[PDB]
């Protein structure tokens, strides 16, 4: 019966309705987010604020030229690259290599981690016969800076758990590991978040870019704040980039009304339970798993796969986030959806496929909408801080979710636009943002 297939589909929709957020829900999240950003900037409230609004010491009024080395650590892969900076300043990726980080190095000791990093740097300097450049470190974790070249790791995020790194100077850890190996020498001149790197890389082609955003494994944003509002740094003149660390929004209960069973389960099986909760609604580290967990509930309610979940479907992380993009790239014939579930040991019908799509759309739309509330909060804050009825601003964006998901981008922009009246927001995707941004920040600091 088509009548019974449609009754299965109606029941799924009732369950999936839970992922909906009304426009007023988003405005509420936005206001709460703006409130947390206020708190993180102020001396009185900074320690308790879950959105830490960390000074980066990358300023509005900041350079050198020549060969630069860029390091990038934040995802499953560590990337090294040679970049040429020339006359403002252009930058170009000329040599590049990425390395897979062994499990033991992400979850072992800091020494292991940075030993592996240094090994990677020497292989790269080998593969290009260049083993003393100025070195920029894109390091995508919450860091409390004392300057551009010095700051301590507040805490690991995104599954990182190397011991002996939290509360230590990250540049120091890198310098130490390089010294231990002692077969090359590098001038470590700057450390930057990936958001900051992305923002800076978009500046040569568009000077209106004063916001950087990452929607990848993790989710975070930075922006050019007025120095007068950055209470943690001395001076009131011009602007300084702030790393919001908005992923930890929710860690003090601010999203509790909105968290679902699937979110609690994802948080509980994560490396950092109770932390990075806003990020866990959005990031690619967690999105596919969120979908896997919806699909499991649906098989349990007898609405999917004849009520039977395969060994693969019951394994953690098996529904990869790229599968969410692929499913939602489907043209209507169900071929992409079928092949994904086939490789998961499942024997999907035609309606099974349509339900999996609906599950993915519900998770990724919520991610798009939740993300939109955070960005709209930042851009609205900036408009009010500045002196204009209409703010024109560019946002530099990187990450596989924003970049590769076929509809996230579009759902996200629309929602951001609803929430930012009297703002004209241009979105640009960075091209090698982290390498070129890191190199560009190095060249300034190279003084
Ligand atoms: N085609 C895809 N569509 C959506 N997500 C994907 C896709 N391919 C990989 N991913 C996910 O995106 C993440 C990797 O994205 P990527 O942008 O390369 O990392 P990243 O930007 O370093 N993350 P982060 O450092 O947390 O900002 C992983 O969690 C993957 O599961
Ligand atoms: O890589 C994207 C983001 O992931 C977050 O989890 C990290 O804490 C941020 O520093 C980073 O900007
Ligand atoms: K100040
Ligand atoms: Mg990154």
């Amino acid at each position: 019966n088509l009548y019974f297939q449609g009754m299965k589909k109606e029941k799924v929709e009732q369950i999936l309705a839970e992922f909906q957020l009304q426009e007023e829900d988003l405005k509420k999240v936005m206001r709460r987010m703006q409130k947390e950003m206020d708190r993180g900037l102020r001396l009185e409230t900074h320690e308790e604020a879950s959105v830490k609004m960390l000074p980066t010491y990358v300023r509005s009024t900041p350079s050198e030229v020549g060969d630069f080395l860029s390091l990038d650590l934040g995802g499953t892969n560590f990337r090294v690259m040679l970049v040429k900076v020339g006359e403002g300043q252009w930058s170009v990726k000329t040599k590049h290599q990425m390395y897979s980080i062994p499990e033991d190095a992400m979850t072992g000791t800091a020494e292991m981690l940075f030993d592996y990093i240094s090994e990677c740097i020497s292989d790269f300097l080998d593969k290009h016969q260049m083993k003393k450049l100025p070195l920029g470190f894109t390091f995508s974790f919450p860091v409390r800076h004392e300057d551009i070249d010095k700051g301590i790791l507040l805490n690991w995020t995104k599954g990182f758990k190397a011991s002996g790194a939290e509360g230590n100077n990250v540049v120091g850890l890198l310098r130490d590991a390089i010294k231990r190996r002692g077969d090359f020498e590098m001038d470590v001149v700057a450390m930057v978040n990936d958001t900051v790197a992305t923002m800076i890389s978009c500046y040569y082609e568009d000077h209106q870019c004063e916001v950087g955003m990452i929607v990848g494994t993790g989710c975070n944003a930075c922006y050019m704040e007025e120095m007068q509002n950055v209470e943690l740094v001395e001076g009131d003149e011009g602007r300084m980039c702030v790393n919001t660390e908005w992923g930890a929004f929710g860690d003090s209960g601010e999203l509790d009304e909105f968290l679902l069973e699937y979110d609690r389960l994802v948080d509980e099986s994560s490396a950092n339970p109770g932390q990075q909760l806003y990020e866990k609604l959005i990031g690619g580290k967690y999105m596919g798993e969120l979908v896997r967990l919806v699909l499991l509930r649906l098989v349990d309610e007898n609405l999917l796969f004849h009520g039977e979940a395969s060994e693969q479907l019951r394994t953690r992380g098996a529904f990869e986030t790229r599968f969410v993009s692929q499913v939602e790239s489907d043209t209507g014939d169900r071929k992409q959806i079928y092949n994904i579930l086939s490789t998961l040991g499942l024997r999907p019908s035609t309606t099974d496929c349509d339900i999996v799509r609906r599950a993915c759309e519900s998770v990724s739309t919520r991610a798009a909408h939740m993300c939109s509330a955070g960005l709209a909060g930042v851009i609205n804050r900036m408009r009010e801080s500045r002196s204009e009825d209409v703010m024109r601003i560019t946002v530099g964006v990187d990450g596989s979710v924003y970049k590769l998901h076929p509809s996230f981008k579009e759902r996200f922009h629309a929602s951001v636009r609803r929430l930012t009246p009297s703002c004209e927001i241009t979105f640009i995707e960075s091209e090698e943002g982290s390498g070129r941004g890191a190199a560009l920040v190095s060249a300034v600091a190279c003084k």
